[PDB]
């Protein structure tokens, strides 16, 4: 015998409501019930001897999770840590530059940023006193590799032009909304040759592709193990190498590893243990996934070819259901992940205070399609989230780029085929209701 | 009715029958009916995920928002949910904005907690130097008066030296002693002063009054966790509607920030993602003390009466003393600490220089020198737990030891006895040199 077969057979080792078709997995995930109970199992140990074991089974537990996921990611294990999410690394990253005195340094980083990153950009330099600026880089979808990296290399040049220096790029492995697979290995192999800092939103990145950590070699990688790798949610990988882990000075919050102003674990590893009391079961259960998912499931790399072929065969099929298309480029390079954008039918028209110049290639596309106006957009876009849950029991997050929305489907190990056939009819059967107007 | 108190009440928690949780105030535990609630928010957020991670969080965070203000008697606009006490005092000082001058101060007592006090110093690191600190130094037992004293005399002084007193952090129960800290006369003084109150209530809420609309803070964390019977990893946020506009962003900085129901209870609904059941079970156990333990009052009276005539037969035994004051004020917490029956050497390179009644109490008394001091600590610690299934904080203040103990309300006379045995024959060991 061996590795359990995919699909829907695979929902019995799974918690979620039968009656639910969860078709977002890549925002919050989801676990088996295997892990599940390792989780209450840990809770269990917690609460039966508190003290003894929340001060010294704490270290030896995340030691085991740190060691399995360095193996997975084929790092040492001296430059992972646990951090309780993605928005949280990418802060204890910003929040701990120092920026150089004269005042010159900026944060590059592109439109397609995660909210909550780019948020914590613009109080980062509101905090910094203004000592740091950021740059935004609009990329437009579908974005060819190169056009990428070119757009990136113009705002370098430009940013020296201006007197100012680009110090530090926050680069995505899979952004989050469009869900595409992102050219992070040139930005970042160009980081190094202009010498700025790179700062790996990889959020969507473990257990989904692979993060090629030791070929690219980033300046900072943030990780969520609970989007892709089974991880009770609440969970990010944090790597850092050894050669800039003296420049995460203090952690996030504030805690007793801090320094202000031998030869075992390392101060940087030691510090990342106890950053407030919290519940760490979902830290110590990454070495339960990678091992149900290697020894239950036939591991990494079966898992991550299924979805991401799953995510570009169902995706098509969505779109020739639809009668649209997927969001893809001329190299086939965006949908390299386990998410697939689709265009629903429709389109919302011009919006007179922000214009959108479409190409020929996206005009001669809408021709034919249904055109309701801008004022309703917002509306049909929240009718759209309700009657996806209330009548559909599903959930399903759409991109709002140039005219067109462009709805995220996440493909899973327990989905198949017949699941996108199914996805295809309520996005059909609700862009038919959006046309004759029923949001109002 | 409500449920008896004592040994008999640990049916309804689940800790190890072979285990004496003697230190409930470094994590706290939580009852098994309220286990049973954490399990059922995990579950509702697997079974449909997005559904009820995008809005029922919000739903459930507004009814223990309310549950938690209702009995801080509070407005529901003041409270908000944070992970911990230590991430609570972070968002504090990570959004002072410091006078341009840089001549601000941050006033602190040395008993202050690790992770609180380590966070002054990265903060003055953060601001390069725009914002400094002054420690006072607290002698215990320490008077409530001599508690003032040092805090009006830290600011007289701080002035002198063209520095600005501009924020004190304040404890409403010490951490390491368990000690209740005359938090009301050092907020009103901030007051007086033109200080921001930055009050760290840890040892807080589900234990003792914090009377927060007569001391009327600036600011006030304090852990669910610790004494409220909620899930591990829980602190209640509490700001008043006059200075919400100075916490700019939470920590981390999530989707609720506006660069340059209210904003400031929107900002900290969805932080970065995380399991929120923690939060969602402080409803329930505010519920859970009030109909089966008896009510809010009827609970932190029991565990402080029983920390006194608890603590005091653990000295009886011992022959030695609880941690006390003249007025009787510093054991109005469920916990308290009694001296152990040795001294330790004195340092040569920081030598404390004892009061003569500190001497006489230490007369006859075994000596370690302060060379074994650490190893003699480390020894204890692994005894208390291997050979006695137990675990009991220790202060090293004045060449003395002081272990905490924690009361609590499935906890009896019966078991402070045994801590007194324990503890006695343990420093029996230590007398014989067993640590080498
Ligand atoms: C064991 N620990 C959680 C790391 C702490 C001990 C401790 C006691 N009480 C608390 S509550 O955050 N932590 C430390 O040693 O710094």
């Amino acid at each position: 015998t061996g590795p359990l077969p995919f699909g829907n057979s695979l929902l019995k080792e799974f918690v979620l409501d039968p009656a639910y078709r969860n078709l977002n997995h890549g925002s919050f995930g989801t676990i088996p019930s295997a892990i599940q109970q390792k989780l209450r199992s840990y809770q269990t140990a917690a609460e039966a001897r508190p003290c003894p074991f929340l001060r010294y089974q704490t270290p030896v537990l995340l030691d085991e999770s740190r060691a399995a996921v360095a193996n997975l990611l084929k790092v040492p294990v001296e430059t992972v840590v646990f951090v309780a999410n993605a928005t949280m690394g990418v802060n204890t990253v910003l929040r701990n530059i120092v920026w150089s005195a004269d005042g010159k340094d900026e944060i590059l980083y592109f439109d397609t940023i995660f909210g909550a990153c780019g948020k914590t950009i613009d109080y980062v330099i509101e905090d910094k006193r203004g000592i740091v600026s950021s740059r935004c880089i609009p990329l437009i979808y579908p974005a060819e590799d190169d056009d990428v990296v070119a757009a990136f290399r113009d705002a370098i040049k430009k940013s020296r032009e201006e007197g100012k220096r680009p110090r530090l790029a926050v680069i995505d492995v899979v952004s989050s909304m469009p869900g595409v697979r992102f050219p992070f290995e040139d930005i970042v192999k160009i980081c190094k040759e202009e010498e700025i800092i790179s700062c790996v939103d990889g959020a969507q990145g473990i257990g989904m592709v692979d993060l090629k950590i030791t070929e690219t070699d980033p300046d900072f990688l943030i990780s969520n193990c609970h989007k892709w790798l089974f991880t009770p949610r609440g969970c990010a990988v944090f790597y850092v190498p050894v050669r800039n882990q003296h420049l995460i000075r203090s952690t996030l919050p504030t805690s007793h590893g801090f320094v202000p102003q031998a030869g075992n674990k390392s101060a940087f590893v030691s510090n990342f243990e106890f950053v407030g009391t919290v519940d760490n079961s979902p830290f110590f259960c990454v070495k339960d996934a990678i091992k149900w998912r290697e020894e239950v499931l036939g591991g990494e790399e079966r898992i991550m070819e299924y979805m991401t072929k799953l995510a570009r065969e169902g995706g098509q099929k969505v779109a020739e259901i639809l009668g649209t298309r997927v969001l893809e480029n001329s190299t086939g390079t965006l949908i390299r992940c386990a998410m697939v954008n689709i265009a629903l039918p429709f389109v919302v028209g011009e919006d007179p205070k922000a214009p959108v110049k479409l190409t020929e290639k996206e005009e001669k596309d809408v021709e034919g399609l249904y055109e309701i106006p801008h004022e309703e957009a917002n509306m049909a876009f929240k009718w759209m989230y309700n009657v996806l849950q209330d009548e559909f029991n599903t959930f399903v997050p759409m991109t709002f780029h140039r005219r067109r929305f462009w709805a995220r489907l996440s493909a899973q190990v327990y989905l198949e085929m017949s699941d996108f056939e199914w996805a295809g009819k309520t996005l059909k059967e609700l862009c038919e209701r959006v046309a004759k107007g029923e949001y109002k």
